[PDB]
């Protein structure tokens, strides 16, 4: 039915971009709301409501898919992608640990490539490595890969709440 989705990763990354893209289609250059909610929409049909947490027991309560955010400018980010999902599975008390669904989104492909320090490689062998958790390289500004990318988070959350 609801389908509750946590976004981690460091700060500065663009999760609460990421989120008021997904759920307002917007970008800028909430106080008060633990979750913004977004019909899901697939095929043309409503299916579900999403509740997406931005950055504690009622926290990981119900959790149906983890969200790990890195920038491709900042590859400190990048190097914590590991950590952020040891951290989730440590605590979150999951009823599977080996088949709970992570998603990782490096942000800010919009960037000049002088500026880009995390490759597109290094991306996609960290995700293998990890148990092959799908990647997307997404642009909150831009409007780039965040439909195709939640696209999959629906996908991933459904599959565990129904499970
Ligand atoms: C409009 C002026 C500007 O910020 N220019 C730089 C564009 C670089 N490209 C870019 N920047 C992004 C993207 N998403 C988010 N941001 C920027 O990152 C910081 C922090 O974002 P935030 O969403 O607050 O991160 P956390 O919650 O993870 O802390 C902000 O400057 C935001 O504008 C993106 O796709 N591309
Ligand atoms: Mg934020």
């Amino acid at each position: 039915n609801i389908l509750k989705v946590i976004i981690l990763g460091d700060s500065g990354v663009g999760k609460t971009s990421l989120m008021h893209r997904y759920v307002n289609d917007k970008y800028s250059c909430t106080i008060g709301a633990d979750f913004l909610t977004k019909e899901v929409t697939v095929d043309g049909d409503k299916v579900a409501t999403m509740q997406v947490w931005d950055t504690g027991v009622a926290f990981y309560r119900g959790a149906d898919c983890c969200v790990l955010v890195y920038d491709v400018t900042n590859a400190s980010s990048f190097e914590n992608i590991k950590s952020w999902r040891d951290e989730f599975l440590v605590h979150a008390n999951v009823n599977s640990p080996e088949t709970f669904p992570f998603v990782i989104l490096g942000n800010k492909i919009d960037a000049e490539e002088s500026k880009k320090i995390v490759s597109e490689k290094s991306a996609q062998e960290l995700a293998k490595s990890l148990g092959d958790i799908p990647l997307f390289l997404t642009s909150a500004k831009n409007a780039i890969n965040v439909d195709t990318a939640f696209e999959e988070i629906a996908r991933s959350a459904l599959q565990q709440n129904q499970a």
